[PDB]
């Protein structure tokens, strides 16, 4: 089963990029299954603003690597990331701020619970949605 870890996290990079103190070294983890607007695209601020958020409201973050690949071909760790035990990937997409992306089937494992809140975001023409 899937198992949550401690870190610390340092810096918000982007919407889906987070750098983290994990097993005491810094660390840059892309966010499993998401794709947030680069940051001078419309809705990346907000992305940005997003992470930048849980990094200063959240007290405790926690890495969840899934079943498969644990590290991209940049060397950034592949993870969920949790802030006070909310999935962070989970709520960009709720909030339209993200869209379901790179679904590698070796790390799949909340692709359905992603795709359920794209659909409520999309139904809710939330961000990334209100545009035509
Ligand atoms: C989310 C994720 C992205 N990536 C890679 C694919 C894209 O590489 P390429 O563009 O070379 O194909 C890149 C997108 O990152 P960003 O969205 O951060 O720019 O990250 C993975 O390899 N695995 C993943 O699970
Ligand atoms: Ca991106």
């Amino acid at each position: 089963k899937l198992h949550k870890e401690p870190a610390t996290l340092i810096k918000a990079i982007d919407g889906d990029t987070v750098k983290l103190m994990y097993k005491g070294q810094p660390m840059t983890f892309r966010l499993l299954l998401v794709d947030t607007p680069e940051f001078n695209e419309k809705y990346g601020p907000e992305a940005s603003a997003f992470e930048k958020k849980m990094k200063e409201n959240a007290k405790k973050i926690e890495v969840e690597f899934d079943k498969g690949q644990r590290t991209d071909k940049y060397g950034r760790g592949l993870a969920y990331i949790y802030a006070d035990g909310k999935m962070v990937n989970e709520a960009l997409v709720r909030q339209g701020l993200a869209k379901v992306a790179y679904v590698y089937k070796g790390n799949n494992t909340h692709e359905q619970l992603l795709r359920k809140a794209e659909a409520q975001a999309k139904k809710e023409k939330l961000n990334i949605w209100s545009e035509d």
